[PDB]
C-alpha cells in the first residue's frame, strides 16, 4: 500500500463468521456502516475501500488473509461492489484458498465493458476514488465462474427492468451452489435505513446456514 494505511474498516465486534464486505461506487467500506449494527455479535463486518492502485487485487486477498488467516471465507459485494468482490474470489481461489460462499446484493454479472461514467483542490481529492471505481468497473469484465456458492440477493422494489439484466443474474458463474433471494427496498437502499435490517436478516440465515 501508499503510505502504510489500511483498506478496511472493521465495523463491529469480531465473532461467528468474518464477513468481508466491497462497497458500493461511492468507494468507502464506511457504507457496510448499517449492515455491522444490524449484525453486531452476530458476524465480524469488514467494509473494504476501492483500492485505488492497479494491485488492488493482490491487496484485498493479502488483506483479507491477515485478518483472517485460515480459509474457508465469505465475502460480500454490494452494487458495484459486486462486481468487484467476484475477481477477488476468482483471485483467491486462483491461489488455492477456499471461499466457500459468496452473498451479491443488488450487482449483475457485467459481461462487456461501456465507456467510462470545496475548494477545486479538495473537490478533485475527495472525488478521486468514485471517479476511479466508476472508471475501474466499465472496462471491467467478469468472466466465468467461481467454485464459491452464490448468493444472489435482489432488489425488493425493481421499478424499469430491462431483461437484459435478468439473464445477468449469476446462475452461469456457479460451479457449484447457486441460490436467489428478494430482498427489500429499491437498489439505491438496500443496507442502509429501514432495509438494512430486513436485508441483513438474510445475509445472516445464509451465514447461519452455511
Amino acid at each position: 500500500s501508499a503510505a502504510g494505511e489500511q483498506h478496511v474498516i472493521q465495523l463491529n465486534q469480531q465473532g461467528g463468521k468474518n464477513l468481508f464486505c466491497f462497497p458500493p461506487i461511492s468507494g468507502f467500506g464506511i457504507y457496510f456502516k448499517d449492515l455491522a449494527l444490524q449484525l453486531n455479535h452476530k458476524a465480524a463486518v469488514y467494509g473494504f475501500h476501492f483500492i485505488e492502485e492497479d494491485s488492488r487485487i493482490e491487496q484485498y486477498v493479502s488483506r483479507i488473509t491477515e485478518i483472517q488467516p485460515e480459509g474457508p471465507y465469505v465475502l460480500l459485494g454490494y452494487s458495484a461492489g459486486g462486481n468487484l468482490a467476484f475477481e477477488v474470489v476468482q483471485a483467491m481461489e486462483q491461489k488455492g484458498l477456499e471461499v466457500s460462499d459468496f452473498i451479491i446484493v443488488d450487482a449483475y454479472k457485467k459481461d462487456q465493458s461501456i465507456t467510462a461514467d470545496l475548494p477545486e483542490a479538495v473537490r478533485e481529492t475527495v472525488m478521486q476514488k468514485k471517479r476511479c471505481y466508476q472508471e475501474y468497473w466499465a472496462q471491467l469484465i467478469n468472466e466465468g465462474r467461481i467454485k464459491s456458492n452464490i448468493h444472489f440477493i435482489e432488489a425488493g422494489i425493481q421499478t424499469e427492468t430491462s431483461g437484459a439484466m435478468v439473464l445477468q443474474k449469476w446462475q452461469d458463474a456457479a460451479e457449484e451452489g447457486y441460490a436467489e433471494y428478494t430482498g427489500y427496498g429499491a437498489h439505491k437502499d438496500m443496507l442502509e435505513g429501514e432495509f438494512a435490517e430486513k436485508n441483513a436478516n438474510i445475509i445472516l440465515n445464509i451465514l447461519d446456514k452455511i
